[PDB]
């Protein structure tokens, strides 16, 4: 099975300039337990947002060029990034946006945490077609003293 993950801000804003100008610490918890053992595919542009393979997952990265780093593994098709990551049970796409893109047609899952910030970004999610859905799990938090924003952690199956 095929998974997207994302954490988008109001209007569906995913990251800005490189980055994603919020810390929420409770979200990145939810990332790495719902990836860890699992391949991760991400585009170019996220893997150098990031700056470190992450730990304990196959980290695959799409790039029309070569690889500038032994310790990932580079695919320049979306094809081939499936292809790579092995028979495994369930393949995680971490973004972004371009990626986001390709992968949503073919995705049976999406994994998304609503965060309650108004973000002026470069990069959202794509829009996706309400019907295609079925919420399966949504549980909201406000904020505390480590977590700024509100936020809600959704997972969606294709119906
Ligand atoms: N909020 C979240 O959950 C979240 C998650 C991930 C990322 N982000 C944010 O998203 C932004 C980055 O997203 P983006 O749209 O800029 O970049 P992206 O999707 O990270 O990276 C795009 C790059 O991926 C490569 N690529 C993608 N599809 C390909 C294909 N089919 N074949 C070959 N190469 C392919 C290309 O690299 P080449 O140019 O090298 O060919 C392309 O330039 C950042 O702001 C980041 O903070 C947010
Ligand atoms: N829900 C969600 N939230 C995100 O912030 C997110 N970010 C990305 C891409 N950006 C990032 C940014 C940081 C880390 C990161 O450093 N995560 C660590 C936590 C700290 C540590 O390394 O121990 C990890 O191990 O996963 C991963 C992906 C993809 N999907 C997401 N999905
Ligand atoms: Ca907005
Ligand atoms: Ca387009």
């Amino acid at each position: 099975m095929i998974s997207l993950i994302a954490a988008l801000a109001v209007d569906r804003v995913i990251g800005m300039e490189n980055a994603m100008p919020w810390n929420l610490p409770a979200d990145l918890a939810w990332f790495k337990r719902n990836t860890l053992n699992k391949p991760v595919i991400m585009g170019r542009h996220t893997w150098e947002s990031i700056g470190r393979p992450l730990p304990g997952r196959k980290n695959i990265i799409l790039s029309s060029q070569p690889g500038t780093d032994d310790r990932v593994t580079w695919v320049k098709s979306v094809d081939e990034a499936i292809a790579a990551c092995g028979d495994v049970p369930e393949i995680m796409v971490i973004g972004g946006g371009r990626v986001y893109e390709q992968f949503l047609p073919k995705a049976q899952k999406l994994y998304l945490t609503h965060i309650d910030a108004e973000v002026e970004g470069d990069t959202h999610f794509p829009d996706y077609e309400p019907d295609d859905w079925e919420s399966v799990f949504s549980e909201f938090h406000d904020a505390d003293a480590q977590n700024s924003h509100s936020y809600c952690f959704e997972i969606l199956e294709r119906r």
